[PDB]
């Protein structure tokens, strides 16, 4: 008390205009180049992940892990009119911080928080939240839960020909089950983009993994 993520969140509050997301994600960026370094994708690898939402122009975007919400509103404030994303955040000290940043930024129509561990949400999609498929779907939670979440969105018919996954951080801390399996699979048409973790000069990389269908 305070934490990090609240030093951060108030750091963007008196750092950037409210209703500009660009003004949030640069004041984040500021804050965890200078002050504190921080688990948010960062910008080397946001401006790989703004090509690929421009390139898809998706219609709808499940998010895995939401922590203070920069990916959020960086995958948000390039969606069209009326696109949408839901963002999944089991920890819910980072949810407050993350709907926070939303409504700082103007994005809250645009997003919905999903408060509770992704295993017991992705069931509920379909019928508690009226989702048909997902257009994207970026991984940037627990690690470990890249490949079973993975296969359990794939179980609930989730996913459809086209469907693009984005996963942050395969080299750092690394998800090597995932990587090997969606590189392996006839059902995934994989591509790597080489980057560097957020705010470090250190290697990482995100893979976009696009389901072929069974
Ligand atoms: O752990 C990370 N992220 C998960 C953060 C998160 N966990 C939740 C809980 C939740 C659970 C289930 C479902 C939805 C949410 N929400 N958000 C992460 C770590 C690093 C990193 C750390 C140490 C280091 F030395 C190098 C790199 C870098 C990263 O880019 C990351 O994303
Ligand atoms: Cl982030
Ligand atoms: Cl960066
Ligand atoms: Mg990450």
């Amino acid at each position: 008390g305070d934490t990090k993520e609240q030093r951060i969140l108030r750091y963007v509050q008196q750092n950037a205009k409210p209703g500009d997301p660009q003004s949030v994600l640069e004041a984040i960026d500021t804050y965890c180049t200078q002050k504190e370094w921080a688990m948010n994708v960062g910008d080397a690898k946001g401006q790989i992940m703004d090509a690929v939402i421009r390139e898809y122009s998706p219609s709808l975007v499940l998010e895995l892990g939401a922590y203070c919400g920069y990916s959020a509103v960086r995958m948000a404030r390039l969606l069209q009119p009326g696109a949408r994303l839901l963002t999944m955040e089991m920890n819910p000290d980072y949810a407050a911080i993350t709907q926070q940043m939303l409504n700082f930024a103007g994005l809250q129509d645009k997003v919905t928080i999903l408060n509770g561990a992704s295993q017991d949400l992705i069931p509920q999609l379909k019928k508690k939240y009226d989702v048909d498929t997902l257009d994207m779907v970026f991984l940037d939670h627990w690690k470990d839960r890249y490949l079973p979440d993975t296969l359990l969105l794939e179980k609930c018919g989730l996913l459809r020909k086209g469907t693009v996954l984005l996963a942050d951080n395969v080299i750092v801390p690394g998800t090597p089950d995932f990587l090997a399996y969606v590189r392996g699979s006839s059902s995934f048409e994989c591509t790597h983009y080489s980057s560097y973790l957020e705010y470090m000069k250190v290697v990482d990389g995100l893979e976009k993994a696009i389901y072929q269908g069974p």
